[PDB]
């Protein structure tokens, strides 16, 4: 059984598409989309957005189990992500695109959800990212490292207010985000503050991207 | 030793200044505070919905919308159960008052208004919304599209849509295929390029405009 | 002042037109609307069961039958809990009124009627049905067979039968080995080739005929 | 030490007699028994639905229909979760075989069949039914009307109708405004005067005819 | 005007012992009970009756909170109801027992309360309190139980490593284990198993299951 | 490599009867059981043991599903586990009994299964199936029970208007009522009560409670 | 029915002790101890401590429904408190005593739990206190006004950490308390910081009182 | 392939630096990280308990203590279920390591250690603690008093005391009448005037002294 998608590369499949991996165990699979093309491939994608159809302003439960279609926009589920990061060391890549036909990305050498936590729930699925290699976009996620995942159901952020509610999304919020890749799909520039799909360092807080996907690969 | 269950009684009690007041919709055991608009169109308005600051988030669950949530001073939602108790024992009239970011006001009135009327159990009937004859104010008629629909949240999908229209609209309402009025949407503060997710009154400012103030008022028959 | 808990109270309040009314069986906290037959045999009837249109499906679960379900206007079931509160604090008389598809009317009266009488908890006792002295109307005596039997649903099989008599009969009732009266059966609208699964009153039109209209009425002593 | 997860594997194992067999859709830890129709049209059919006696009641809850219920020997339902595990990891073909009380047989085939395909969580997506190209057998095409609809029960109403079409129909199905096929309805054994609540295939025997036998079969692509 | 206990019913003007409605919660909902208006001046509210052995008292923590049975025959009034009475008035206890040899016995306790002066009965586990004991035919078993939370196979509150409620086939305010198991299995006479029947230790020991049993309550 | 039953343990190379770990669900979680590697060639998995009388078997439906007790002494393996074994292999039944007069007896049944060919054991109530019976000392009581769901005072599945599980002081696949109640109350010898102890009707009748009892399972 | 204890004064009872009042309604009472002696009496007590036996490091549910014995130490319950303050205007008095045979107190004219809130739960049962009349002790509660009630179950405080956990108690915490009348009963001076029954303005953060009770009376 | 279920296996795998490691007590499906003391007395210690900073609160519920809670790096509790999985399949030795605020160290060793040994279900048996032969280190023998006692929390009281000793002690432990060792008490940081509520080892520093560091280690037989 392949638990990640780098295993699937070894299985003998290299066309990027929907695939079944067994992160828990052989009992139940979960379908994911894999980017076998970008930078040698072997990417497991836990986050996809482009159409704007699927709303990512969901509750803590949907974000734990995952939600959406492996074909189009989806969120793999925080629990699944924890099972992968728990048993193997992983690398992060996020790939972004605006409405001006420009692409950008940012890479982080290490990436883990609640690393070395006896229970991910108790630890709030903390996000950890280490060494950052710069692509097109800047470094927004390093600001978020060490923060529990927050939703309008469960406020874990360091802000007196509910930053997840104010930002129209879910993320590992601090005082408030520099990256809200689950914000509301406002499709271009917006006059509201830091509530759309925003990567602060690339296009600021008042610009909502067109496409967004966060990729994961073995060490 | 006599209790006012609605706010039109408070008018009869002898109080006409609009403000916070205690009314007993359940019974003399426990009251619930509300804000009353004793000024607009003769007064006697019981308000079950207020929004203006945008601070309070209305993307809440089915339980919060059943029991009610917020501050009677500022933004709040009275609670679906309370609303059902009032409309169950008296016939009521609806008025909604709206305001945009261009210093313009509008409204719409509905002669009859009830939540799940003559329903032996509101839960089983899903707290259906009923509105009848519509008298035009500044805004158009959006709510008549919603009459007969159960109240839906991201917890409980009652809408007629394959998707969860409450989830797509970032709010709670008596949804059909999807709303013409989402007065519990996200407070996006002005125009927005996203589709039908803010505090939107379709017939007045369309689906791509988020209002500034919003309040839904109720008075005896 | 005291609240009217039954509909004979409402007669004393000064209302004699049969229609939807609010009575407070639990307490002043929450009412439940019911339809009252102020016309039949002097009136003052509280109706805990209505069927005629066939629209509402009565093949529901134990929870819907405990809390009640339907519209006080048309077809509905008041809910066993409410029924227990009435019979617990007052002595009541039963009348069931029936009509077939041949423009014929019939009825049956039972002097005493109670749900789980002298039971410290109605749930534990399964809301046992008790009916006493029977005065003959158009129909025969089918309910006397059912007295002493817990209320059974496809959720909760309480009947004395090895099978699920509630499931085989497409309804809910105080079943024994199996019913002679299934006034919550499936609305099969006339004659049917299936056995004892429609709205059936055995002694009047047998097990292979489903009535058109049905309502079970309750009045003070 | 090698496990057959579907029943086309069992054909490859070296077994071709139609009967009860163990397959491992989840994994080698726990199997789930199913009946396989290795005779019809080349065989290799995995059956997730059987009805004929009418004894087993299919008016069950969302939980019973998620985990599955019944006997692989006689009437049963394999379970929505299991069905989702198979369709998730392989592409499958659908065949439903029907029989009336007049000694007639019919069927309908669909090239593609999947429950909530490519869904990261079946619960969130409501276990939608998808069927593609339809090859006609004896019966017409009722299921294409149902494609894209979440599975609904009287516990969980997902249909596009204001009412609870699962409750009105006395069964569970991927309901829309309401079904053209209710293969989990009440086994009324022949014709019925009530509307669209029995085991009905609309295009073959209409809404007022309840089949005698029913079974839904699945094979690899 | 509503009678909340059965000594009120004496004042209402009813003295024939039978099933009656009292309002311990409030005028909203009554709960029926059987009252023994005959024994020792009357005014007894009965929260426990057993005689046929038909009703099984091996029930869960929830049934014992809300109560179960028929006020006519065997029943249990319910721990919540009992706490409502003992919370608002001071009460006296009497238990009346009978064996299979046509003998009667009893025991009286001056004070009786369930979790007295407790802001929430659930949190305190509905502790039993009994004070000064006046001897009748039977001995004093309940004084051993005073201060103990009510235990069932659902909720083990006893002081024993094992589940004394499970071993005793009943429910009671168990300590290390009972001297009185008035909710045990109705084994109807002698039994070779240990301390699992309707047993009053001080009257007929641990290997004797009574025939009839009822626990009565009256105002102070 | 993991042994799911105890005939696997026989092949592992262990033949001394005692507590062993087997993995009926899967390699994730084991459950310990006692194996009778002595009787009739051995390889017996024991899902039921009684002798001391200490452990009470008048338990709820949840305890009987998940199992309860110590694999050393008296215990019940748990119906869920029992269902996983019978689901994936065909099994043979043997029950071994002993009274208080130093006499032994037994009964064997060729086929034995819990909820066979059931897509979910819960829905089917964990029905008992037993086929061909080879006579030992005791008679055939279980054939009366074949096809009956498992019943407890929590869940009455029996064919009786009353609650046969409650009247019998135990849990079993009851019909109108049992001829074998091997989970009854440990009444330790003769008893004047009717059919509420550990009783095998065909060997020592309804008024005699055995001393030792254990129900064994082996591969086909 | 008397819903408060000033009604009980009118009922005709003036000896301070355990009494039943009906704050919800005639359906269910809740016992309280009333101080009919202090400053004319008519005090309803929602808080008592002296023996130290009852532990006040409890959960949010125990503090909503209440816990303890009306005889000795107890907590009336936040919900009950809300029913009183919702329908009548009330005055606050807290009475304190150290281990040196000294007494002190502080009075606040207005006192309310979640005033004008359609649901107390949603508002977290905010504490409001207005004009303060000085007794022996200083003014610690004015710092707490406007803060939701917090427990180790539910962190509502404005502090990044869980101030309820650090203080060994439950209170309407801000950055952290000046008054922790539900702290751990450390019985005198303690070297730990602000975790005992502490009234900051009277005996500082390193002194745990001996007796404590918070009293309420009609307007 | 080849998975280490304990940390003595990790010694054989070839890792001897004390730190966080993955071991598979359930199975190869899901690991759980633990910290191992490969240094003390030859190493191979699996640590199910660590405390030193005082930051993590151990006044948690029965569910958190069943599933485990904390960070394997710093303070944590491995979880009662995992502990039962280890002790169920192998025989283990116990060592507890203690340190005060006076730069002194102590410990106590127990030859046998088990959670609910030979229990068909840990829940039913309440996860009883068993410890046998005791070898004296710096500290005395407090745990022998606790052997045979179920694990108790303020959620679930299993102790032999009329009160809730877990609640009075501000921690969780296998309580009897009350503890001689409360290694999950509140981190009061030194001496305290309250009775038996801090991280206390009675026989070493009594009931009025709260330790600075605490960790309970486990090794194969
Ligand atoms: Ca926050
Ligand atoms: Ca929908
Ligand atoms: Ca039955
Ligand atoms: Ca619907
Ligand atoms: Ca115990
Ligand atoms: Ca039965
Ligand atoms: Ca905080
Ligand atoms: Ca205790």
């Amino acid at each position: 059984q392949p638990l990640d998608c780098d295993d699937i590369y070894a299985q003998g499949y290299q066309s990027d598409g929907v695939y079944l991996i067994y992160p828990s165990g052989p009992s139940v699979p979960v379908p994911v989309f894999c980017d076998m093309t970008t930078e040698g491939g072997k990417w497991t994608v836990f986050q996809k957005r482009f159409n704007g159809s699927v709303s990512f302003f969901r509750g803590w439960n949907d974000y734990k189990l995952g939600f959406g279609r492996a074909d189009g926009e989806y969120w793999l589920g925080l629990q699944n992500m924890h099972l992968l990061t728990l048993k193997q060391k992983y690398e992060l890549r996020v790939d972004l695109e605006d409405f001006e036909n420009n692409t950008a990305y940012a890479k982080y050498a290490d990436f883990s959800i609640s690393p070395n936590a006896v229970s991910a729930e108790e630890d709030g699925y903390t996000l950890f990212v280490a060494g950052f290699e710069d692509g097109g976009a800047g470094d927004s996620l390093s600001y978020h490292s060490g923060q529990k995942f927050s939703t309008f159901d469960r406020d874990q952020d360091l802000f007196v207010q509910n930053c997840a509610a104010l930002s129209s999304g879910a993320f590992w919020f601090r005082s408030c985000h520099f990256a809200n890749l689950n914000g509301f799909y406002l499709g271009g520039s917006h006059l509201s503050y830091a509530n759309g799909i925003n990567w602060a360092q690339w296009k600021g807080f008042y610009y909502s991207l067109k496409r967004t996907e966060m990729k994961i690969r073995r060490a």
